[PDB]
């Protein structure tokens, strides 16, 4: 048996608050290992009406690593399925390994920029599907 959950999120603007590089090699390598593909250089930021914590579902964690003599911090990643209109595309949610409290904001990565492919504007609503399991 498997436990499934569905949550709704609205398109919100957010990019300057997050500061990292995707074009460099090591980011594409670690993403393709966890997801099996290299995500595009961008994010989809959704605001939810409910708090979210990746430690309530089964995610994959990656340890602290170094590249070109610089230290980068470990991160947690969990696959998702993104439903917009009548189409479903594979995506994933990304959050740093270090977390203090829980929030209602999640950032997603995808194979391509969803905002262009679906002509989506800020305020529009899309549905996210999360897979999980219960020991019972």
């Amino acid at each position: 048996m498997v436990k499934l959950m569905i949550i709704e999120g609205e398109v919100v603007s957010g990019l300057g608050e997050g500061r990292y590089f995707l074009s460099l090699p090591p980011y594409k390598e670690i993403f393709k290992k966890i997801l099996g593909f290299e995500p595009y250089e961008g994010t989809l930021n959704l605001k939810l009406d409910r708090e979210f914590d990746i430690n309530k579902f089964k995610y994959i964690e990656t340890e602290d690593f170094e590249f070109n003599g610089k230290r980068f911090f470990g991160v947690k990643v969990l696959p998702i399925k993104i439903l917009i209109g009548n189409k479903k595309i594979d995506g994933a949610i990304v959050v740093p390994k270090k977390t203090y409290h829980s929030s209602e904001i999640i950032e997603i990565i995808a194979p391509m920029k969803l905002r262009e492919q679906f002509n989506l504007k800020d305020g529009d609503v899309i549905k996210i599907l999360i897979k999980g399991d219960k020991d019972e």
